[PDB]
């Protein structure tokens, strides 16, 4: 049921064919799964993380909670480490890419993202 997402018109279609043809073609599949009942939207989610000004940031300061309850999910903020797994899987990329196109600003702790200690 993409729908779910693909709900907007030509707002949607055109970023989620966009999103899927980069990631498809970098030699990988969109994987974007659900939880809730709600699929992975990650409009939302890149609107919000750029918004926040550091996908770093949030991953050093643990903001992922506000985050995941910014995006409506239920309480317990368990939903967090799906979206780090998901993000770092499908969406890290994706960092690299719009950062890396327009200013990388997690150059340095990238390392620090890959390895958590």
């Amino acid at each position: 049921s993409m729908n779910e997402l693909e709900a907007q018109t030509r707002v949607k279609l055109n970023y989620l064919d966009q999103i899927a043809k980069f990631w498809e073609i970098q030699g990988s599949s969109l994987k974007i799964p659900n939880v809730e009942r709600r699929i992975l939207d990650l409009y939302s989610l890149s609107k919000i993380v750029v918004e926040e000004g550091g996908y770093e940031a949030i991953c050093k300061d643990r903001r992922w909670a506000r985050v995941a309850q910014r995006l409506n999910y239920p309480p317990g903020k368990n939903i967090g480490s799906l979206l780090r797994s998901h993000y770092e899987r499908i969406v890290y990329p994706y960092e690299m890419y719009q950062s890396g196109a327009n200013l990388v600003c997690n150059t340095r702790p990238f390392d620090n993202e890959e390895k958590d200690k």
